[PDB]
């Protein structure tokens, strides 16, 4: 079985975002963090936990939603998509169509590919 | 944030579900094995591993599925309902009902009572 991910901009940056409603918090890695340009953005008071991004812009379709992001040292995923932001847009996970509905958008899963 | 859980008879006995679609496998703690007498069906040619079950009965509200576990020695979650059984049954993780579709059934997620 293929992950769920789907595909969205973080502050202006294309990623693909590991969806898990296993985790309580939404992470990044460190070296996911670099690529996007989010270095700057974190809050070093926080900590292996790098650090931790108190706003953070999310565009999934026509959407913009602001986040918050905890910055991991180490981590499997580059980007997990967690409860958290699930719960608050009260998403739905349709495992039916493979697409991920968020308020007024509907983004597919995407294949191995 | 409270975590995904739904109430599940496996092999006749009541249990609390974590849903979890970060997992890859449906997956038991060794102490839940125990607590359902699922002891004797493991199969000990895998291994920490414990073993895995290959056929055990889900009762979700009035409808029956055979699915596999994989029994951990220990484990943060007692039972995880994974991707695994999410994706064969084409479930639907509808946050905003909070319950779990899947088939004819639509079961809630439980409060943090």
């Amino acid at each position: 079985v293929h992950m769920l991910y789907i595909n969205a901009e973080v502050n202006g940056i294309s990623i693909k975002a590991f969806v898990d409603s296993g985790a309580q918090t939404t992470i990044m890695s460190k070296k996911c963090a670099e690529k996007c340009n989010l270095v700057r953005l974190i809050d070093y008071r926080f900590s292996k936990i790098v650090g931790k991004i108190h706003v953070a812009q999310m565009k999934i379709g026509n959407s913009f939603f602001p986040f918050s992001i905890t910055v991991l040292e180490e981590s499997h995923v580059d980007f997990l998509f967690g409860l958290d932001l699930l719960k608050r847009y009260q998403c739905c996970i349709d495992l039916h169509q493979n697409a991920l509905i968020i308020g007024d958008e509907k983004v597919q899963f995407l294949s191995e590919s």
